[PDB]
């Protein structure tokens, strides 16, 4: 069972922002491989960010975001 | 970033005896609702044992099971 529901993410952060939960939407990084994972909410998201990780993640402006 | 994200899932709980969060294996069912998520532990996913929880309308013994 998701924790939280569906417009609650308690498994991951912004790394942008810091926020957590994610409350809404949450977007994921599938090309970051490192094994904290990389993932953004939506505002963060929508806004031009340079932001290549908070936990030493190595995140490129091409990498590729969906959502979960 | 995902918080745990190895033997530690807080995005999720087993639907069979309500841990929180899962702690070890997380195995997610693929034909439940992408919405209505349905996740067990190691425990509960390996042991055949009857919990009132092992089946619904909506999560059904033909439902495949993958790891995370
Ligand atoms: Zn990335
Ligand atoms: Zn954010
Ligand atoms: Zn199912
Ligand atoms: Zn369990």
């Amino acid at each position: 069972w998701a924790a939280g529901g569906s417009n609650v993410h308690f498994g991951a952060g912004c790394d942008s922002c810091g926020v957590y939960p994610i409350i809404g939407d949450r977007y994921r990084c599938k090309d970051c491989k490192e094994e904290i994972g990389y993932d953004l909410c939506k505002d963060c998201y929508e806004t031009p960010s340079k932001v290549p990780g908070r936990f030493n993640q190595q995140h490129t402006p091409d990498h590729r975001l969906e959502l979960a």
